[PDB]
């Protein structure tokens, strides 16, 4: 049976060959494809990558400060990853006419819109108990209960929260589905980052399935990821050909430690990835 | 070149070759496969499927009722219509709680969120001028002066409004992307009768497609359908087994009569479907 790698490979390879030339608001300019799907499986594998060692830690990291409802950078850059420090500084924040916003503040993103859709954000420290939709919480219920439901999905395109966001979100709506036990996710992502973004958003979304799979005692099935504008940034050409030429080796499996009865009780000690042995790190330079 | 509507027939011959059997709302039972995309090619065709006859008129009056913002099934209905009304009416309305809501209102639905996304929701004989916010015109704005964006969409799932609607959206969001003077569109569909709603479903947003490179200035140029849950009702195998029999004839095309400058302008007489020549319409009856 081929790699599950070569989905995401055959997807570089694609964009390589046949992604048409197209600026971006960055200035750094792009080959793109518009609509691109790939089917991971979840089973006894689980897909981070192996053709470059992908930010494992930052992974698991962020998807715990996503659960907790975060907006604040400096949350989740106290844990060891920066990755959204840049979009959180005063400069970009600056850059976007908030003048008046505290540093790390990065408007009603992910976690947000995630634990509170619909609640009036105020800033990154106010607190929301109660206030709006806990769609993830709304995800887990419907799982538990009534699995065969076509409506469970988690969305954080909010259009009454966009202008106040440093970022509008780029996984936009995700779909969870049961069938023989089995619990796949499909991730609507408007845009995608291929050599920087993907690889991590893959490991992302794969992991929060294995969590939910675990608190609702199902086994972890598919992870579908579609793709609107599928680019690969100007810059990131000549690394990806170097990336192309490795062979992929086995994907790691994912243990779980413990268990874990709610969403929010899952800590970064409960996880252990087995069996990891990525080809050497590959920088891509981010595009700001 | 393989014809377009290949597409649609290969994924019910997936569907009924490798889809597991999954229960569903109705109790009518269903072969589901989850998450799937296919590409129809808009340019100098229009895939209104040939292998049993759509009902156009309904696409069209669909559409136009969606672009007025309504969300009333008797505006709908008057215009010669149905679709929409056994979700309309008293029996159904009163079985889904809204004791108080007149006949024909249909609560927040495709035509609000397109609209008027965030306003609080009235009844269906409300104005909303100036409500929430008006996902359409800012795509065709985002189109105009920033054709490059990768953020060109529009959303109808919203968590809060979902408890007061019919039936929660299946066209969950779109994006619209520009690539030398083409445009293309990707519909995210949670949940697809592949029998019944999807050859509808296609030719509804190959309209907006059309629409909108019309008063853009652009050639149309693929469609891309992205599914959730696609499944197959049981009571369907038969007359799509007759369906997979027919040999698709070439796709119609669509000519916009007059030049039009805002899509509200738009009016069922400015289109002509020419070359439409299907195989006889075959019933599917509504799962309920
Ligand atoms: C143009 C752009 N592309 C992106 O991929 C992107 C990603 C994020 C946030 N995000 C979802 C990220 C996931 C991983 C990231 C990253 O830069 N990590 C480096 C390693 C950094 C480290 O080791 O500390 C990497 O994976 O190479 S950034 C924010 C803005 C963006 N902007
Ligand atoms: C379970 C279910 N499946 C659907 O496909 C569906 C579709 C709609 C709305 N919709 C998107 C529809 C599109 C087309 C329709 C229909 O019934 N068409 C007939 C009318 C033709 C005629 O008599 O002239 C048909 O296709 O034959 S209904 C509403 C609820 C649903 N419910
Ligand atoms: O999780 C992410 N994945 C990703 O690929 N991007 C990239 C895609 C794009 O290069 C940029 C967002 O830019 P835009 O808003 O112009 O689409 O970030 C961002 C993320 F947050
Ligand atoms: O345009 C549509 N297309 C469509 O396929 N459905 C179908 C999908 C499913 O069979 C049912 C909705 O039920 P659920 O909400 O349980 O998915 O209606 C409805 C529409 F309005």
């Amino acid at each position: 049976p081929p790699h599950g790698e070569l989905q995401y490979l055959g997807q570089i390879q694609h964009i390589l060959r046949c992604g048409v030339r197209k600026d971006d608001r960055t200035g750094t300019g792009t080959l793109s494809v518009f609509g691109m799907q790939a089917r991971y499986s979840l089973r006894d594998e689980f897909p981070l990558l192996t053709t470059k060692r992908v930010f494992w830690k930052g992974v698991l990291e962020e998807l715990l400060w996503f659960i907790k409802g975060s907006t604040n950078a400096k949350e989740l850059s106290s844990k060891g990853v920066k990755i959204w420090d840049a979009n959180g500084s005063r400069d970009f924040l600056d850059s976007l006419g908030f003048s008046t916003r505290e540093e790390g503040d990065l408007g009603p993103v992910y976690g947000f819109q995630w634990r509170h859709f619909g609640a009036e954000y105020r800033d990154m420290e106010s607190d929301y108990s109660g206030q709006g939709v806990d769609q993830l919480q709304r995800v887990i219920d419907t799982i538990k209960t009534n699995p065969d439901d076509r409506r469970i999905i988690m969305c954080a395109w909010n259009p009454r929260d966009l202008p106040l966001m440093a970022l509008p979100p780029c996984h936009a709506l995700c779909q969870f589905y049961v069938v023989n036990s089995e619990l796949s996710c499909q991730l609507y992502q408007r845009s995608g980052d291929m050599g920087l973004g993907v690889p991590f958003n893959i490991a992302s979304y794969a992991l929060l399935t294995y969590m939910i799979a675990h608190i609702t005692g199902l086994k972890p099935g598919d992870f579908i990821h579609t793709l609107g504008d599928a680019h690969i940034y100007l810059n990131h050409i000549e690394p990806l050909k170097i990336q192309l030429q490795r062979e992929p080796r086995p994907f790691p499996k994912l243990r779980i430690l413990r268990k874990v009865e709610k969403i929010d009780d899952f800590k970064a000690e409960d996880f252990q990835i087995e069996g990891y042995n990525p080809h050497p790190t590959i920088k891509m330079e981010m595009a700001v």
